[PDB]
């Protein structure tokens, strides 16, 4: 009967409401201030939540969802049928949330120590050193410590960790946890659409690497660079090599136009990371979106804390599930990097605000890409020239085509980097989560996959008992990545509708939206139908159409691509590598 399960939606909102919230806070509370206390609580709130989702899970699954007459409710049902690790019995949920949290903390605090000497944690200090260390020993020291001390430290906890979250996943109807997660886009031609995307970017990726190659082979010297072979994973300016912006100063296309140093600006100009999230928060009023409530800037943890408290740094946004109580918990660093992550947490904030009336179960991005993608448009145009130089930040540059080139450049080695490795790192967990990789080959496929779709070699040979994946975020703390993979292409589509919106002309890398009303109330109408309705939809309200295409990131950089072609062509540059 649809008024049985009308009351079921009904209810299971109203409760949800309530212990979602109080799990949140408790995982903020972790989050924000790691100790034993904490984190008890927060495994007590996993058993709470879980009671929950059990009760509701298993009432959902006695609804025949083929008999229900409303869509909304019968989508809501269905996805409550999934129980998530809920499904887990007893024993087995409790060492599944003990791994989680055991995981999530050993990365956290993980340091790496010079001998009788100062120890270095990851946000900022060795951060830091891979994004400006030129010394190819210094580079490596911070690079394979990292992994020895983050890395090998998760792998006592993977394989338990895959047993149980695959068990889970089994449990609710998939056939391994990387069937569940692939499920989230309800597109069953996922695979083959995102191998499409990812060879259709592929002239740009080949380009950028064998230019920034030939670039590393002039400073780092002929005998550590093979211009026919994969680059060195260190020398990106990155930990992970997943976007290179930070080595801009070793591959400028036109050094006779030189550039602003923006951290030097923000510094000498006194930016703070709370002067940065007003900068996006005025970005987002700019369109006609909303503001963040003045509870955001009582209850965030903007920058790291100065008490000795042990914290989760990676930068990330939090939903109270009451429509009143938004948060973002990031370290900041005061530069250009974190500014646009600062965009990027901002966007969370404002989907969390625009379907803050649906059903909790409803609640999410169109697809988690729409998620991570909404703060990366606007921090497109934060990062033109116009908006810089607004900012105080650049000098002006007219029109000049090297400084156009060497923008787009900037723009390329951030966003065409990062492709490859966004596509990469659920390439393995899939493999891992169906049961082609087992723990006997962990690393060596993490690096067969490292040299096929990004070109990079480990600069130390990796031994029995290296578990590399577990030195990036993303792997202990169980988050999906396809979604950045996902986002990358989706943005620029955004950005090129939202140009068209506003009536700009022109090089589409040329667009600035700051203050287009017009282009705000696209976001907006998408935004606020949450998960409501399969993302088709979103994508269409947005863009006028209903696919994901590369198209807008390929215009983007059209005349970047035409200028790598020239450049490799005229040093004989062989593409690829074996
Ligand atoms: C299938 O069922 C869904 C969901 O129903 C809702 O949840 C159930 C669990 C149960 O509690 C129901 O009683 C409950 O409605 C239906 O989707 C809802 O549809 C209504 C009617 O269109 C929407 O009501 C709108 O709510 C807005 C927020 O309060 C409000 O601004 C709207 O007013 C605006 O539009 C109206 C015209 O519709 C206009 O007169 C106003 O002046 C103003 O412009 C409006 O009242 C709900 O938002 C919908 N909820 C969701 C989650 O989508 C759906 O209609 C139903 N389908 C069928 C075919 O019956
Ligand atoms: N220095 C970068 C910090 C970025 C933080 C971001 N954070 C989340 O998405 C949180 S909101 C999601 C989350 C995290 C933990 C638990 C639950 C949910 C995140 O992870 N980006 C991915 C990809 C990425 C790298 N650079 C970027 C710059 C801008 C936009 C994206 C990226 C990554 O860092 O590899
Ligand atoms: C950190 O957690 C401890 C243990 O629960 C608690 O006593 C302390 O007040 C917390 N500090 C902050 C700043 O939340
Ligand atoms: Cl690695
Ligand atoms: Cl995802
Ligand atoms: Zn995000």
């Amino acid at each position: 009967d649809e008024a049985e399960a009308s009351k079921f939606v009904e209810e299971y909102d109203r409760t949800s409401q309530v212990v979602w919230n109080e799990y949140a806070g408790a995982n903020w509370n972790y989050n924000t201030n790691i100790t034993t206390e904490t984190s008890k609580i927060l495994l007590q709130k996993n058993m709470q939540i879980a009671q929950h989702t059990l009760k509701y899970g298993t009432q959902a699954r006695k609804f025949d969802v083929n008999q229900l007459q409303n869509t909304t409710i019968k989508r809501i049902i269905k996805k409550v049928q999934d129980l998530e690790r809920a499904a887990l019995p007893a024993q087995e949920l409790e060492e599944y949330n003990k791994i989680l949290l055991d995981m999530e903390t050993t990365y956290s605090v993980a340091t790496v120590c010079h001998p009788q000497g100062s120890c270095l944690q990851l946000e900022p200090d060795l951060t830091n050193v891979m994004a400006t260390s030129r010394k190819y020993e210094d580079l490596l020291w911070a690079w394979e410590g990292w992994r020895d001390k983050a890395g090998r430290a998760i792998l006592q906890f993977y394989p338990k960790y895959v047993e149980l979250i695959n068990q889970a996943a089994r449990l609710n109807g998939y056939v391994d946890a990387g069937d569940s997660w692939r499920s989230m886009y309800e597109t069953p031609s996922l695979e083959q659409d995102l191998e499409r995307l990812f060879q259709e970017l592929q002239p740009l990726y080949l380009n950028l690497h064998a230019y920034v190659r030939r670039a590393l082979h002039r400073h780092y010297g002929a005998q550590h660079i093979n211009l026919e072979g994969p680059i060195p994973a260190h020398l990106l300016g990155n930990m992970w090599a997943q976007t290179w912006s930070n080595i801009y100063d070793l591959v400028v296309p036109f050094p006779s136009a030189p550039s602003m140093d923006t951290t030097e600006a923000m510094l000498k100009q006194g930016w703070t990371p709370r002067r940065m999230f007003k900068e996006a928060d005025d970005f987002f009023t700019s369109l006609g979106l909303l503001p963040v409530p003045p509870e955001f800037w009582q209850k965030s943890m903007l920058e790291k804390p100065t008490d000795g408290r042990e914290v989760v740094c990676h930068a990330s946004a939090w939903d109270f599930y009451n429509g009143k109580d938004f948060r973002i918990k990031q370290c900041t660093t005061v530069n250009l990097e974190d500014l646009v992550v600062a965009h990027h947490e901002m966007g969370h904030i404002q989907y969390f605000m625009q379907y803050k009336d649906l059903p909790v179960a409803l609640r999410e991005g169109a697809n988690p890409g729409f998620h991570e993608a909404i703060g990366d448009v606007l921090a497109l145009s934060v990062s033109t020239p116009k908006h810089l130089h607004s900012l105080n930040l650049l000098s002006s540059e007219g029109g000049s085509d090297e400084h156009d080139i060497n923008f787009l450049m900037k723009m390329a080695l951030d966003k065409i980097a990062f492709i490859p490795f966004s596509y990469l790192v659920d390439q393995w967990r899939w493999r891992v989560f169906d049961g082609s990789i087992t723990k006997e080959n962990y690393n060596q496929e993490w690096w067969s996959l490292r040299l096929k779709y990004q070109g990079l070699c480990p600069p130390v040979p990796r031994t029995q008992g290296d578990f590399d994946p577990g030195a990036k975020f993303h792997i202990p703390s169980s988050v999906p990545y396809i979604r950045y993979f996902v986002s990358f292409i989706i943005q620029f589509q955004f950005h090129e509708a939202l140009c068209q919106a506003a009536g700009h002309t022109g090089p589409l890398h040329k667009c600035d939206i700051y203050q287009s009303k017009e282009a705000g109330q696209r976001l907006a109408t998408a935004m606020k139908l949450g998960f409501s309705r399969p993302w088709p939809e979103a994508m269409q309200l947005i863009t006028g159409q209903p696919q994901m295409s590369a198209s807008a990131m390929l215009s983007y950089f059209k005349p970047l691509l035409d200028w790598l072609r020239t450049e490799n062509e005229l040093h004989g540059e062989k593409l690829g590598w074996p």
